């Protein structure tokens, strides 16, 4: 927090996330945390490890 150059004001937005929430397509449930979305991505994985 003392950069010789301008840190550059990043004023963009990803369209699919919009707000920054990750909405899983084919589901209504969205997660703002990556870990929560990937746990849900594992909830798509029908094959249990300890079945
Ligand atoms: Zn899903």
């Amino acid at each position: 927090g003392s950069d010789r150059d301008t840190p550059s004001p990043g004023g963009v937005s990803e369209s699919g996330s919009e707000d920054g929430l990750y909405e899983c397509h084919h589901c209504a449930k969205k997660f703002r945390r990556q870990a929560y979305l990937r746990k849900h991505l594992l909830a798509h994985h029908q094959a249990l490890q300890a079945k």
